[PDB]
């Protein structure tokens, strides 16, 4: 055997969990399977160590896999909270900047100050809006009287965060939908039945 | 789309890469990548999480991958060593007991001693020695003057241990090489070259 055709082959199919693993993961995202959600994140994470070299394609891919990563430990080295990472995570991945990345982008921004004070948190809660951020002495006054329930923090809501994510998640979900391992397992499942 | 149907395929597609990631881990353990070995170990555990129910062959698989791991780790909770818990392993994988199966046995017996003496722990080999055992009064009197190089010692050696099981894996590695995912892989590979 030819131990250089052999680890091609290990990265080819390593490219195949990968995609397979990302699928899973925003199922589990959309669904609300938290264990299913944890256990399809750690696999990604250890196939992920076994790749090197990514594509442009493979690269987007681990850092969905990240972002939902982020989105799930949202009320849960760094220096920063885990939302104010899925922001960085996703202002910087290879894809459009529409209406909808927009959304997201400033849902999470409000939602990374509001999980702060739902926890009872202030002091973090200003921590993160100095971090992020007369809109803004506005929005300091609402957290400097621990105004949680304020209207602003009612229309960009952690339901409204997730809901816009979600949308965005089954479109990952549907370019996904064909590839190689999902594809030749549903087969499987089809023949049976 | 079913939820039913869908937590059967990715069940079939961990089956898939179940077999595959034993098969790199076979691989890695015989060509002495230890790194590699590490990650596909790795792999394995966080894809066997994802499984709730196994077949007699998929338990055969794990307990493979289980058994190699603490082979591994023989010279680097469960209060025995990485070697004891091999043994642990091996006499309880379903497999037959054959030549080779009894080689094994008595060189990892052997050896869960002889690698508390490399490591000049010699109270930690005299407690190995009494959990695992005229002959043991010899073994003892041996452990006893730390005669590491005995000619008993030297017969059932590391290095021994080490071939055996490989020659072990060899067939483990025979056997699934045909396996649904090293072999579409290679596929892919030929087809490149
Ligand atoms: C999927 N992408 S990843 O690169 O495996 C990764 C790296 C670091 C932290 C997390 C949560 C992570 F998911
Ligand atoms: C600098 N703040 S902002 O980005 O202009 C903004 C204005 C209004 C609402 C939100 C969520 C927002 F992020
Ligand atoms: C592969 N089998 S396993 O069940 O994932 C497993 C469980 C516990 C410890 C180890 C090292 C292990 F590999
Ligand atoms: C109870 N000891 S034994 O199993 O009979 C035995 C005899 C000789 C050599 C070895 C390695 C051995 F394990």
């Amino acid at each position: 055997e030819d131990a250089g055709l052999v680890a091609e082959a290990e990265a080819v199919a390593a490219g195949w969990m990968l995609d397979f693993l990302c699928l899973s993961l925003c199922r589990a995202f959309r669904d609300g399977r938290s264990e299913d959600f944890r256990r399809t994140r750690n696999s990604a994470e250890a196939i992920i160590h076994g790749l090197s070299s990514l594509t442009a394609c493979q690269l987007r891919t681990i850092y969905i896999c990240q972002f939902l990563t982020r989105i799930a430990a949202g009320k849960t080295d760094e220096r920063i909270t885990p939302l104010e990472s899925a922001l960085m995570i996703w202002g910087s991945i290879e894809k459009e900047h529409d209406k909808l990345h927009e959304e997201i982008q400033n849902l999470i921004k409000i939602q990374a100050i509001a999980v702060c004070m739902e926890n009872g948190n202030f002091k973090e809660a200003e921590e993160v809006f100095e971090r992020i951020f007369p809109f803004k002495s506005k929005l300091l006054m609402i957290i400097s009287q621990k105004d949680t329930f304020h209207s602003f923090f009612q229309h960009f809501s952690y339901n409204h965060m997730m809901e816009k994510i979600k949308s965005y998640v089954n479109y990952v979900l549907s370019e996904k939908s064909s590839t190689f391992l999902m594809k030749a397992a549903a087969k499987v499942v089809e023949s049976k039945r």
